């Protein structure tokens, strides 16, 4: 349709001219060597049929750029994490986790692996909207098809991959240079869940002579940190989740129902109600508007 573009939030704020609804506009130089935005558009369209991703409204030229126009959502879990003094309660982590296992299952069901799990990439809905309490997944810049579309077969196992990604959440097998698969998306979520609960991960803050060596140093520490220690003083289901996903084979389909039951059983046993009343409920949320 017809859109106008505003200030930076390259991501910009924009407006649908006929509805006067705000939107987000991602921009890539039209003269780019290595254009990637069209590829990310492709992924969002593959995933269109769920309400856990932003809607995309347009891909094409806005001037000296190509533009992808998408639904404007709320703050990221990292934004909200900061708001809540960098810890989340169990109830809030569980509501997040149950949603994101389902979200990740849906991405996997559409033949894609995500490969960029981090709290910055999960957003609540826009304050005041119907889906304001839902958690959404964004940014498929690192995503990849794990099922070849002609052969209908899973991508081959491969080693010595070079590391791109947020070192903090990545799976141990990713650290090792292995081709990422479904398992790795779920392990990374697990690391993020512990991050939320603990306030931090014990391999945060590590520094090295290079970024390559920082990845290695962080991987060493993940390998040297037993799940029993990492999840010490937190429910066993957290460790149960982590052990399960750490043991998954490269080609293995995860039992998403099982992992979800771990958490939904604990949620109920804990006496929690799925009210979408998060730690950040009632707090004034940031907006570009
Ligand atoms: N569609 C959207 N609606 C609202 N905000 C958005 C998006 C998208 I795509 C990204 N963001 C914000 O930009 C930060 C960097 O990805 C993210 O951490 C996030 O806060």
């Amino acid at each position: 349709p017809n859109f106008r573009v505003g200030k930076k939030i390259e991501l910009r704020l924009g407006k649908n001219l006929y509805t006067n609804e705000y939107v987000a506009i991602k921009l890539e130089p039209i003269k780019s060597r290595a254009p990637q935005l069209h590829l990310e558009y492709r992924f969002y369209k593959q995933l269109s049929a769920t309400e856990g991703v932003p809607q995309v409204y347009y891909f094409g030229p806005c001037g000296k750029y190509n533009a992808m126009v998408l639904e404007l959502l709320g703050p990221s879990l990292e934004d909200l994490f900061d708001l809540c003094d960098r810890t989340f309660t169990l109830k809030t982590v569980l509501m997040i986790a149950i949603q994101l296992i389902t979200r990740m299952e849906y991405v996997h069901t559409k033949s894609l692996i995500y490969r960029d799990v981090k709290p910055e990439n999960f957003l609540v809905g826009r304050p005041g909207t119907k889906r304001q309490h839902a958690i959404h997944i964004i940014d498929f810049g690192l995503a990849k098809e794990y099922i070849d579309p002609e052969t209908k077969k899973h991508i081959p196992y491969r080693e010595h991959k070079s590391l791109t990604g947020t070192a903090r959440y990545m799976s141990i097998n990713t650290h090792l240079g292995k081709e990422q698969s479904r398992r790795d998306d779920l392990e990374a979520l697990g690391h993020m869940f512990m991050y939320f609960l603990r306030g931090s991960l014990p391999w945060q803050g590590l520094k090295a002579d290079t970024l390559k060596e920082r990845y290695q140093k962080i991987g060493d520490t993940k390998r040297a940190t037993p799940i029993e220690v990492l999840c010490e003083n937190f429910p066993e289901e957290m460790a149960t989740y982590l052990r399960y996903v750490r043991r998954l084979d490269f080609f293995e389909k995860p039992d998403y129902d099982y992992l979800r039951k771990l958490f939904t059983d604990l949620f109920d046993r804990s006496g929690f109600v799925f009210d979408y009343e998060y730690d950040w409920a009632g707090k004034p949320l940031p907006t570009p508007i």
